[PDB]
């Protein structure tokens, strides 16, 4: 069935046939004698002995047990030696290349019933697969048996081969491609649980890579039309092409993980509340809480929070017909659980509308699904077994188990909007930028070339312009970077108000003096240049240089400038801070930059491919928390190619104008200042929830107590949902899911 | 601890296991006989002899001391020959590539106490390293033991390999990169004297190369925060990025050698005074004064000047409270030394302000440092031992040594 097999069998048959005929010839001549001596030297030599001797001399061994005594026998022996030597000298290379032609990664995939498996394809590559493997095969998982069956074109790398071998009990590999139905039959997609599609986040043409990924999705849906597919996309505008696929059903499980949208939304939410990027980068990623005596108090307190995850559970019968604030404060005070959001639209028409910290109007219906923040699934299981009577006063929650019965908005009304204007309508020089008293704004140091791939700055400014912010509450975003790249980005950026542009490199200190950076509320540092074609450690040279330059400036607070560098290669995070004194082999988290919200790596998005498979509602919760709501109808509107459009929207669509946003509050002053005076976290949580409808996610706390002697820096780390009795320093800040400003 | 080592041990274990089991099989069949002849051809053959014969025939040697006499023994011998030949024909290429995978430049750097070493990295390349090696390892140096421990990514070139071998007593080489803390631990940067960073002076994008060099400096300062680093830069505007590094202390030794600035400044100073480029290109470079009868008068007179260098010495007690012109003309007329400049700002606030040929207003303070032009360090040592009385009229400057206070 194979041409190479035909060639190999032809060679082996020729070899054995010549061997046999030479054996017969030598046997005849040796047993006959020599006509030179009139056949007087013939010896009784059995044919099988001649076969033995012939193969012995073919292998260049020559035992000497059997040998040619006849003169002509010796001559034929020598002649066969020349013939054999020439035959091999001519035929070895093709034998070697036939042996090398054997593909080491072919063959189908065989699994036993009850063992789910997930097909992964697209951009299988060591860096792109390492993070997804860390999250998917992370050690303290509720490890239901699941095998990652890869399907890539080329050979794996040496380090990728090591990854394959070290996880060989779970991870496999198969040469092939998505666009071959035989290949999809090999990996048994017909009985697969899901089929993830990774992407090359650093490709030179994001549109072409997105189109290729969508083509792979088309192939998968053509082969099997009811398989859940998780897709990694590079651009937000390419997220509507998946809606064209007739087998792409969002309600059935298929989701798109947009790299640009999610990354820039994480950064924008960090802009609204500093350090909120690493709060959700740890909320939706498997992390291990393994405290050690080496780690200090702050580091252990942060590592306790990073090990806490988000889970989905059905509210027990007790929560039925109860308002959301009461249910959440009961889950915290009584059940010691943090209830973020609830699916609520199951009332009238359709499910899957995640009300996040809804107002007291929303009531808990029967068997509604709620999202909790908890250490593991066993802790969130308590929310399903709580009852009115049998757990009314049961302390030690371990025992609560198994009861015995003039502003223009976008048409969607989600984002602020302005009529399309040319680039020069907001383009400014250093004189104009300095003239404008920018305060509490957001500076975006964008390292891009004239032809560098588009990254979609829209996804950075879109969450900054949510309709739940008052117009005076809008942070004036200003972008310092290349001017041609901003010409390309302005087609999408023109519809957001209070935007501004300052051309020129952001490393230029004169620009940062012009756009007041000592006064900016956040200084994003994004690099749109084409990298990862150079040394991996030199990939983020420009971002690290910009961060150090901004931290080294002086004004009339160089290190007090809040900036969030985004890292293409996570290993560079060590260079973001010098006083960290952390080991180079430490993972991305647990490092002072990432743990403080100053750094952010794209690799986190790779881990989002794992959770979005394990938790179906993870991605839709992330997007609601991040992108200002990003209603599906909005990307239907953007799918029409007309761009973001809308005018003075009616109050009917403005009803969703006051939704739940994430912000920060300070315990230094305000109605909640008393809890900073040695109070406990649970008291603050219950009081805020009962009095303002404010859901305290977690804490943003100084790395060391800000006494100018312990640590004279303004460095803060994030603690995700600290325990009930956590002490509250007066300088601590609180992440809140505030509603109605 | 290594996947390649695991593969190699698996192959060798498989080979030895098949060898042993084939030896046992052949021993059994040879000592049992042949059922075709009702086991009448069995021979007393010890198992170790069978092991010997089997390895002899595996190596394609075939001494003939031991051999298969049984017919079925001979058949098994031939069958094992086919199996062995196919096994090698299938398994040689991976053995060869495993043997070739052995990096020839790994391993850490080990040095004995008291032996300073200098780490060099960046753009290690024959042309870029040859001149630095000529100056650093130049023959008539005050050769305090110092080893140049290179740290580059790729393999050295053939000529670079020759440079490594000919200076192997001092020069070493190590595969790796600056941006790996394990690599910096290998070359013992924690106890290194300095860490030079060469650059590619002819790269197509000087800004990117300068940024890469500054990134390497950032890595070095992150690993060890108090190590002197000498950096080769291509642009003058990239010389300010090194000030952003919190561990970059100019007063502590870290310097930036800007290629463009220094080269074009040499040329500009030649513009002001012709031939001044080669005056300082020889003032600040180790050159040997080895006159030969072949060279003419002008050539020998120039080779005498090229061997003269610049040194730093503390002015002796005699020069204290004395004006610069008098001190310099005394160092020339009396001590036969050329005093160029003096560090003078040590008076009020901070050192390191080199007054070059200052006016008579500047006076020599106590224990000030002065820069001399002299053949070698022993000649400039006279500036430290000159005294008012004991060397007032002492001619033959060889005798101006170690005054008795
Ligand atoms: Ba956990
Ligand atoms: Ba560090
Ligand atoms: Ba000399």
């Amino acid at each position: 069935k194979t041409s190479t097999l035909i060639r190999l069998v032809q060679l082996v048959v020729s070899f054995v046939s010549l061997w046999l005929t030479a054996a017969g010839f030598l046997h005849l001549l040796e047993n006959s004698g020599d006509p030179f001596f009139d056949f007087g030297n013939a010896q009784h030599l059995t044919y099988w002995e001649c076969l033995y001797f012939l193969m012995v001399t073919m292998s260049t061994v020559g035992f000497g047990d059997i040998f040619a005594t006849t003169v002509l026998g010796r001559t034929f022996v020598v002649i066969f030696i020349m013939i054999f030597i020439g035959l091999f000298a001519s035929f070895i290379p093709e034998i070697a290349e036939i042996l090398g032609k054997r593909q080491k990664y072919g063959g189908s995939y065989k699994k036993e019933r009850g063992k789910r498996h997930v097909v992964v394809c697209g951009y299988i590559t060591f860096d792109s697969v390492s993070n997804f493997l860390k999250d998917f095969l992370h050690k303290d998982r509720e490890d239901v048996d699941v095998e990652i069956v890869f399907l890539h074109k080329g050979l794996p790398g040496l380090e990728l081969e090591g990854l394959l071998k070290r996880h060989f009990t779970q991870v496999e590999y198969f040469w092939g491609s998505v666009m071959d139905a035989n290949d999809l039959e090999r990996v048994k997609i017909q009985e697969a649980d899901a089929c993830l599609v990774l992407a090359n986040k650093y490709c030179q043409d994001p549109d072409q890579e997105d189109a290729a990924n969508i083509m792979r999705v088309i192939s998968i849906k053509n082969y099997h039309s009811d398989i859940k597919v998780i897709v990694q996309l590079l651009q937000y505008h390419n997220k509507a092409y998946l809606l064209n696929i007739p087998s792409w059903d969002w309600k059935r499980g298929d989701d798109a993980v947009c790299v640009a949208e999610l990354k820039l939304g994480f950064i924008a939410q960090s802009c609204l509340a500093p350090g909120f990027s690493t709060l959700m980068a740890n909320l939706f990623t498997m992390r291990s809480y393994k405290p050690t005596p080496e780690m200090s108090q702050w580091q252990t307190d942060y590592m306790r929070g990073t090990g806490m995850e988000m889970y989905t559970e059905y509210l027990s019968s007790a929560f039925n017909a109860l308002t959301f604030p009461e249910a959440a404060e009961l889950c915290f005070s009584k059940l010691k659980l943090l209830l973020l959001a609830i699916e609520v639209r199951q009332e009238d028409t359709r499910e899957s509308t995640l009300a996040i910290n809804p107002g007291p109007k929303v009531k808990i219906e029967n068997a509604t699904q709620g999202f909790f923040i908890a250490e593991s699934a066993e802790e969130v299981k308590r929310a399903f077994y709580y009852c009115k009577n049998c757990h009314a006063n049961v302390s030690d929650v371990r025992q609560i188990k198994k009861c015995k019965c003039p502003r223009k908005f976008d048409s969607t009304g989600m984002f602020h909007w302005c009529p399309d204007r040319p680039l020069n309508d907001c383009l400014q020089d250093r004189s104009q930028a300095s003239a404008s008293g920018l305060r509490n704004h957001v500076v975006v140091c964008l390292f891009a070339d004239a032809a560098s791939p588009l990254i979609g700055l829209r996804n950075l400014v879109m969450p900054l312009r949510a309709s739940n912010f008052h117009y005076h509450e809008l942070k004036p975003t200003i972008i310092v970077g290349n001017l041609d790249y901003l010409h390309r980005e302005w087609k999408t950026l023109q519809n957001f108000p209070k935007l501004s542009i300052l051309p020129g490199s952001p490393l230029n200190r004169a620009n940062l003096r012009a756009v007041n950076i000592n006064l900016c509320d956040m200084c994003v540092i994004v690099s749109a240049k084409d990298r990862n074609m150079e040394d991996p450690n030199l990939v983020d040279k420009e971002a690290i240089l910009c961060s150090l330059n901004i931290k080294a400036m002086t004004f009339d607070a160089g290190a007090n400038v809040p900036l969030i560098t985004e890292l293409a290669n996570d290993s560079n995070v060590q260079f973001l801070d010098q006083d960290d004194d952390d080991d180079p082999d430490t993972e991305l988290y647990m490092t002072q930059p990432f743990a403080c919200g100053t750094a952010f790596a794209v690799s986190v998005l790779d881990s989002l491919m794992s959770t979005s498979y394990f938790n179906d509602n993870a991605l839709t919760l992330i997007r609601t928390l991040i992108t200002g709501g990003a209603t599906p109808e909005l990307e239907q509107i953007l799918a029409e190619g007309a761009g973001m459009r809308g005018g003075y929207c009616s109050p009917a669509v403005l009803a969703n104008r006051d939704r739940c946003r994430v912000a920060q509050i300070s315990l230094f002053d305000g109605p909640l200042a008393q809890f900073g005076q040695g109070g406990h976290y649970g008291e603050l949580f219950v009081y805020a929830l009962r009095h303002f409808g404010i859901l305290c996610i977690g804490l943003y706390r100084f790395r060391d107590t800000n006494e100018s002697v312990r640590s004279p820096s303004s460095k803060r780390y994030v603690i995700t949902n600290p325990p009930e009795d956590f002490p509250l320093l007066p300088t601590d800040q609180v992440y809140v899911l505030t509603y109605k400003q």
